[PDB]
Order: structure tokens, then C-alpha cells, then sequence
């Protein structure tokens, strides 16, 4: 209602603008990265007069999870680390007058910075409320726009000092800065069997010119570990019916929609090319359980949050590491990966928007999962 | 919760499976048409359940405002015009064995009609709970299924008896239907000015190789157009503090999106070809004018929802007739048209993507400046 519905409209304009000037490249333009700029230091000079104007602010599981606030401090710490081989290579290949491509880096680490201590410290359940309102939705669209603008650069990244230390990270970190604005800005009126996926998930990591049997060491280990979350969750969504948070649901919903699409993707690829080695199977049978232990793990977690109960303890325990395994080859691993040979034919543009939701989703899954086990 | 949170599952589920299929042709597959035919059918399968079903149903502003079942009974009726047409051209190019070709312009007139009169007679404000919750996301998804299947099919459709009679109202259908779907689904448990515009409007329909005047003709009345609302709608802002529905503004500001991304992609091409043309200044004009009157708009009705008082009586007035002639052109008219000559350099897809969204937009707001009008 009014700042507050007028700051939706300022986000959205900038956003779309941003979003228009995003895709300039493809249009055959690095006018973008000076919009990427300018919207990043007003985004920081609202933070920074925000930062001296939190004094006036009458403040008072609203004040957001641990994990928001860790994934937002590693990732801004891996920013930091991106812009820095960012500055470096272009200080490296030092010739263009173009200034606005060496302060991107630092202005998106100084940006990085204070954003990121400004959501640690005032992430806690005032005054100001038109511009505070316009000022968190404007800081939205920064992460928005940063992110949609690293999306497109490593898709049309394929095809000599920075040693191509390329980190996606940036765009985890937005998505982790983003909705920590979002609650800010509504409140401003034995499981010993995870242990050994471990070592196996570590072991192929460093074991990853291929052999087909590397193949399937890869994609067993895969389908073993869905295919046991996909009962265990059964088994949890079971046990439930004996023993019977909107943006939580949300954001577990949503960031599912990047492991859909990539095994939807995935399966479709599969039968049309109809393959004869293991590797089609193994893919159409991997991507289907991907997406049945999501399924099935949403549901447990949505039901979840609204001796004997030692039961489903393990469980959440198991899938706790089972998770972690899971998010290890996303966060640190290759998008064009030898197990998919029919989707890639590029379709790493799909597995750059995709990819991050996943890890999103697997962040939140283990915070909620341990959420219910110490309950 | 429930049934109510697995119908979203299952609906997410058949939009991604059919979303991944739908971009089939650009992959290098016509088995798309069959999944699409596949779902009508099921869906239909469930609405003449559902029509015999609803005597079981105990039911009971909220029903739903007349302009969205004559705007989706309009659109159905253009359904059935264009996939007449589309079997029509299947049966005088009949060769090839396949019959879900020309099965899927029965199909889905048959879906057509059985969707126009099941969400005609049921969007009063039960009973299988389960199966309806199901049963209404389903048919969403088959909406928006087929929508994005229009939008691509006319993306690449640039470059003998259906005589290209090509209808892209069916997309204008997919979203009435599914926003009707949609709140049935929540509830389971001297104005005279706008009168010399229509002439104006119609004139240059009539007469539109063109001439630099005719771009004049055509971009002048359309800046004043946009002018007279950007300043009355303004008026009607000031007014308001003179004299000072959750889903109804979801609609106006997203439905607004449209809008905003061809004018923002139209000045962002503007500035960057710097044309020397009175025609690239009539295009920044005139996007920027329906970006400022979009906005203001949106801002008035907003307020609005939550002698003397026929000051904005007359302004609403003005823009019901003045937002139709803004109507008329986007349902009837050219999307490569003459106006945008640096933006299509092809742009088309963003057009078609766009363009319904603000013809939702105008029966939206029409409807709702004639609801504050009579009150």
C-alpha cells in the first residue's frame, strides 16, 4: 500500500530495464556492465546511509535461519574471490580506456561487502518506511540483475593469467541475498549410511578422456543415493499418517524447479535419441529419481513443518548428509559433465539457470531437515 | 496442505514435462502435438466428470466479473475459428498418415467448448476435494501449455487454402481461462475525447510501403493517446488524496510486465542506434509515455480498489474508451509492424510473448474503471 507498493514498481522498472540491457550482447553492447555499476553503488549508498540510519529505526524465526546468513557470508566471500581474479585479468590485459570494466569488480566487491553485513546484522525482526521500502526492493533488483547478468555470460562463456578461475558462486550468493531482503522487507511495518556417501561422493570428485565404467561408478553411486532418499522419504511420508512458514514453502517449491527441468529435460533427450548403451538408461532412470525423491521430500518437509519417533530422527539424519553429497558435484563440479552425452549434443544454458536452484533447494532442505530433528 | 499442495506438484509437473516438449522443433519433433492433444483430453476427460459431478458439489464478487467470462467466451469462439481453419489446411494438405495433426484442432475445440461452458456455469462461489484440487491444476496446466505452444509456434512461423488466417487469440484465451480456473481453485474449501479517438483509431487501421507521414499519423496519435492518459491518470492521483482484492492487483501489475518489456527493449534499441529520424524520437516518446501511463494507471486503480466526485467520474470515463482504441491494434494488427524499424531489425518473439499481456492488461483495467464508475 503506497512506499510499499510503489517500491514493487521501482524494483520491476529497474529490473526490466536491467533485464532488457542484460541480453544486449546477443543483439549484436558492454553498455550493460556500466548499468550493472550504477545500480550497484546507489544499491550500496542506500546501504551505507541505511547502515547510520538503522540508529533511528525502532527494531521491534522471523529473524531468519542460521543458514541464510552462512551461505550468504561463503558466497560473498567467493564474490570476492570472483572479482578479484576479475580485476586481476583485466589489469593483466591492461590496453582498453574503458574504466567501467575494471570498476565492476570493485564496485561489486565493495557492494558484496556491505551488503553483506548490513543483511547479517539487521536480518533481526520502524522508520523511513518509503524509502527503506524503495530502498530494500532497489537492492532487489541488484541481485536480480547481477545474477540474470552472470547467467548469460556463462552460457556464452564456451567458445592467460586469471587461468579462467571461472565461479559461478555469484549467482548463489544472489539468490541467498535476495531473500534475505524479501524478509526484511515483509516485516517493515543408523544413519552411519551418509557417512559412507561420503568418501564415495569425495572419491569420484577426485577420480573426475573417460571410461564407460567411470560412467556408471558415477551414475550408480547417483542413482543408489536418489533411489534411497526416494523410499526413506517414503518412508518418512509414511510414518507420519501414525505421528499426524509460507515463503519456506515457497522457496522449497521454487528452487525445485531447476532439478525438474534439467531431468525433464534430461528424459525427453533420452527417449527421443532412444540409445543403446547403459548410459541412456542409466540417465532416464537417474533424472526419474531425481525427481520423485524431490517430490517426495517437499512433501515431507511441508508436512514436517506444520523411542518410537527415533524413527524418522534417522531419516532426516541420513537424508542430512545425503544432500550435502548431493550439493558438492553442483557447487564444485563441471556444468558440461560427461553424464549427460545426448543432452549436451549447448544446452549449458540450462544448466546454469537450473543448477543454482538446486543448491538453493539443498540448503534449505538440510536446515529444515535439522530444524525437525532437534524438535 | 494435502491434496491442495499435491494438485500444485502434479501441475508444476505436466507444465515442465510439456514446457521441455514444447521447445521441441528448436532442439533439431512433432511429438509435442501429441502431448498436447494428450492432456486436452484427460483434461476434458475431467470437466465432463466434473459436469456431472458438481450435482454431488454443495457450492456455498467472488464469483467473478463478467468481463472475464465474455472475454474468455470471445476467445473461445476465436479457438474454434482458427483450429476450423487449422483442420481446414491439414485436410487440403492431407498426405502423411499422422492423425494427431489433425486430431489436435478437434481436440481442441472440443476442450474449447466443454472449458468455455464448464467455467461459464461453475465460477459461482464442496465436494472431491482431492480429485477437483487435482482436477482444476491440471486444466491450468493445459492452458499454459498450450499458451507457450502458440508462442513459439509463432515465433518461428516467419519463414495455399488456409490463406494464413493465423489467430494468436487463443494465447489471449489460455490466460483468461486460467486465471478463471485460478479463483475457482482458491476457494475449493466531457468525455467526449475518447469518442473522436475511436474514429482516429479506426481511421489509421483503414488506411495502415507507407510514407513518413503515415509513421507521423500513426505514432502522433498514439503519444497523445498515451499523453492524455499519462496526465488525466496523474490528475486522477492528485484527486484522490482530495478523497482519501489480492488477485485484481496481481493481474494489473503483472499483466503490466508486457507492456514494459517491448518499451524498455524499444528505447534500450532507440538510444543504442542513436537514429537521426523524427522516427526513433517518436519510438522514445512513446515508450516512455506507456511505461509513465502503465505505471500511474496501475498506481490509480490501486487506490481506487481500497458533484465533485464526478471529476473522476469523467477521467475513468475517458480512459475506458481511450484504453480500447490501445486495444485494438495489439488484438488486430501486425506484431513486425512499420512503427518499430530498429527494434525488429527478428524481434517478433518478445512481441508475442508481450503483447497479450497488455491486452489483458486493457480488459482489466476497463473493467475496473467502469467497476469504481458505477460505484
Amino acid at each position: 500500500k503506497g512506499g510499499r507498493l510503489l517500491s514493487v514498481l521501482l524494483a520491476v522498472n529497474v529490473l526490466l530495464l536491467a533485464c532488457t540491457l542484460i541480453s544486449g550482447g546477443a543483439f549484436n553492447d558492454t553498455d550493460v556492465f556500466a548499468l550493472l555499476t550504477t545500480m550497484m553503488l546507489l544499491a550500496a549508498l542506500w546501504i551505507v546511509f541505511y547502515l547510520l540510519r538503522t540508529a533511528r529505526c525502532p527494531d521491534a524465526a522471523h529473524a531468519g535461519p542460521i543458514w541464510l546468513r552462512g551461505g550468504l557470508v561463503l558466497f560473498g566471500i567467493c564474490t570476492l574471490v570472483m572479482d578479484v581474479f576479475k580485476t586481476g585479468y583485466y589489469s593483466s590485459f591492461f590496453e582498453c580506456q574503458s574504466a567501467i570494466k575494471i570498476l565492476h569488480p570493485i564496485i561489486q566487491a565493495v557492494f558484496v561487502i556491505v551488503q553483506t553485513y548490513f543483511l547479517w546484522i539487521s536480518a533481526k525482526d520502524h522508520t523511513h518506511l518509503d524509502l527503506t521500502r524503495c530502498g530494500l526492493m532497489f537492492t532487489l533488483a541488484t541481485n536480480l540483475a547481477i545474477w540474470m547478468a552472470a547467467v548469460v555470460d556463462e552460457s556464452v562463456h564456451q567458445a592467460q593469467q586469471g587461468y579462467f578461475y571461472l565461479y559461478p558462486f555469484n549467482i548463489e550468493y544472489s539468490l541467498f541475498a535476495s531473500t534475505m531482503l524479501y524478509v526484511m522487507w515483509k516485516n517493515v511495518g543408523g544413519p552411519v549410511l551418509g557417512l559412507l556417501l561420503f568418501v564415495v561422493g569425495l572419491a569420484v570428485f577426485i577420480l573426475y578422456g573417460h571410461t564407460r565404467q567411470a560412467l556408471v561408478i558415477y551414475y550408480s553411486f547417483n542413482i543408489v543415493c536418489l533411489g534411497l532418499m526416494t523410499l526413506v522419504s517414503l518412508s518418512g511420508s509414511v510414518i507420519y499418517r501414525f505421528d499426524r512458514r509460507t515463503l519456506d514453502v515457497a522457496l522449497l517449491m521454487g528452487a525445485a524447479l531447476g532439478q525438474y527441468a534439467i531431468s525433464y529435460y534430461s528424459i525427453v533427450a533420452v527417449v527421443v535419441g532412444s540409445p543403446r548403451d547403459l548410459q541412456g538408461a542409466l540417465n532416464l532412470s537417474h533424472a526419474l529419481l531425481m525427481i520423485a525423491q524431490h517430490t517426495f521430500q517437499n512433501v515431507f518437509i511441508i508436512e514436517s513443518l506444520h523411542w518410537r519417533r527415533r524413527c524418522l530422527k534417522d531419516i532426516s539424519l541420513f537424508l542430512l548428509l545425503c544432500n550435502v553429497i548431493l550439493w558438492i558435484m553442483p557447487a564444485f563440479g563441471a556444468r558440461p559433465h560427461f553424464s549427460n552425452t545426448v543432452e549436451v549434443d549447448l544446452w549449458a544454458a540450462i544448466v546454469n539457470i537450473c543448477l543454482p536452484f538446486g543448491i538453493f533447494y539443498r540448503m534449505h532442505a538440510v536446515s529444515s531437515l535439522l530444524e525437525v530433528y532437534v524438535l
